[PDB]
């Protein structure tokens, strides 16, 4: 037993980080196939961000004024395009430590490993969710950028989120892996407003679920509540709107446990409306909102890759 | 910037977890060099845990009793002896993926990044804390034993943890390396009171400077104290008294911020003694003490492998 915030396995990602320089920027890139992914801000000067035309920018790049670096191997480019917000060099030698990879785009409040890295070299892995508002609370330092997020299934990993820049609130953002931002950002340097960050109520529930498995019961009680009812109380509070969606993907912790789902929302309404009084779940003294139904279901009865 | 529960990089971790079966019990082990470690219970049935003698119980087993398998590769054993509570299984063949490694033994309050696996399979990778009483706030489940705990320095390995045993409070125990428990704990199904917890002061102040460098910042004072005087209130919270060369280890913290650590502890004093006040440091309502000094130096200086 025990419940912690757990990352997948690093091993498969770490074989594809490298390190992509263009005149005095360096960051990470991802290289999978013949083929490195990267921020396409590589290209531009501090002056550049304020309001740069990165078509006009790469057209004066030429193959040449990228280095790419794998370890100590220093990888030809034989040719650079851009795709949204990712550019794209293609070299020529081929990833042998690629694994069987596709590249998702996750929804709000969905989980994902970040493997942080610094010149190509990875510092750490750790778990995240994608915010309401497309923002993520990681840990990011200058040098991260590039840096990626997955998620594994079987045998395939799923890149989800690679890393492009932090916004004045400590929060940060990125895209996916075809290049198109979480959220309404741009890669430009102007003030861009990330929405009103709400709790993420189907996650919370999920965690409830895992501290009941856990054995920290208190917080359940006898009365249970319509899915309308708990919306209306979970709103004032600033929690996402629970669907009949969300209700389905909680099924299989509630036939584990025995616990309805609505009985499990009349549990959270109480501790919404009164607070904790002092006491912990799982430890904590705040809802935790970070697990998704299907990464308690996964630590707690032991799925592995 | 942002601060998370970072675990190290896995890969070279990863390489080296392979299954061990005795009889009727599978497990995991590690696989460095030819030799194979894990628990030495591997080798008892349900009845003999209750008052196991291992040097008989071993001296009952042959080599070809122990199936050891990577990947789908079957290992054949050609030795086996017994290391205080770890088996060490001579195999016929050196791993290849062994990476720079040395076995560590850690105090209490250090951290670790534990690679939790099921049938020689990794399935998540997570950041815990050495309690002082010698337990370990984990996430395994049945299967999970032999799993381990390590940290890296540069290039070297430093495996420290190898997962045994839950208590009925929930938490974990198990030993180096070496096969020594840590803590007071014996391999045997009998009741074994682990100590009173207590919080882990250094690693407390570590993250208040932490907060101070994500701009977290409110709790500071115009307040000083004497490090006796500090201790006199801390005992009080059941935590660990602060000792001079906890003082040291904060220094480079010190240092980075220009808050003297006597400053940081009276801080912290007021903090014990009144509360947050409804308030959160680096978004939590707990003061968190699973960071070491040396952990916040390298998450916020961005420090590879
Ligand atoms: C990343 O490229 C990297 O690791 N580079 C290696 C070291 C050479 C780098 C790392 C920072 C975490 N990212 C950036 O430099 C991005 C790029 C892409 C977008 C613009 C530039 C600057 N940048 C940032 O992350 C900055 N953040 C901002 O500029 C915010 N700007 C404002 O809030 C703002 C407010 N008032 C006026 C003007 N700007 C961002 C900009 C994008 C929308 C969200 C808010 C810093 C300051 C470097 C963190
Ligand atoms: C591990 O070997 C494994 O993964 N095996 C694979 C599935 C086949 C296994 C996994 C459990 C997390 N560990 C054990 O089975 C250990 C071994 C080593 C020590 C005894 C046995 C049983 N065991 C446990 O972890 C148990 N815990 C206990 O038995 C506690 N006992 C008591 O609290 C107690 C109280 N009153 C009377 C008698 N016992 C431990 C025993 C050691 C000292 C600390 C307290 C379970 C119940 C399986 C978690």
């Amino acid at each position: 037993s025990g419940f912690r915030k757990m990352a997948f396995p690093s091993g498969k990602v770490e074989g594809c980080m490298v390190q992509v320089t263009c005149g005095t920027t360096t960051l990470n890139g991802l290289w999978l196939d013949d083929v490195v992914y990267c921020p396409r801000h590589v290209i531009c000067t501090s002056e550049d961000m304020l309001n740069p035309n990165y078509e006009d920018l790469l057209i004066r790049k030429s193959n040449h004024n990228f280095l790419v670096q794998a370890g100590n191997v220093q990888l030809r480019v034989i040719g650079h395009s851009m795709q949204n917000c990712v550019l794209k060099l293609k070299v020529d030698t081929a990833n042998p430590k690629t694994p069987k990879y596709k590249f998702v785009r996750i929804q709000p409040g969905q989980t994902f490993s970040v493997l942080a890295c610094y010149n190509g070299s990875p510092s750490g892995v750790y778990q995240c969710a994608m915010r309401p508002n497309f923002t993520i609370k990681g840990s990011f330092l200058n040098g991260s950028c590039g840096s990626v997020g997955f998620n594994i299934d079987y045998d395939c990993v799923s890149f989800c989120y690679m890393h492009h820049m932090e916004l004045p609130t400590g929060v940060h953002a990125g895209t996916d892996l075809e290049g198109n931002f979480y959220g309404p950002f741009v890669d430009r340097q102007t003030a861009q407003a990330a929405g009103t960050d709400t709790t993420i109520t189907v996650n919370v529930l999920a965690w409830l679920y895992a501290a009941v498995i856990n054995g920290d019961r208190w917080f359940l009680n006898r009365f249970t509540t319509t899915l309308n009812d708990f919306n209306l109380v979970a709103m004032k509070y600033n929690y996402e709107p629970l669907t009949q969606d969300h209700v389905d993907i909680l099924g299989p912790l509630s036939a584990q446990t025995g616990i309805a789902v609505l009985d499990m929302c009349a549990s959270l309404k109480e501790l919404l409306q009164n607070g904790m009084n002092g006491r912990t779940i799982l430890g904590s003294a705040l809802l935790e909102d970070e697990f998704t139904p299907f990464d308690v279901v996964r630590q707690c009865s032991g799925v592995t890759f």
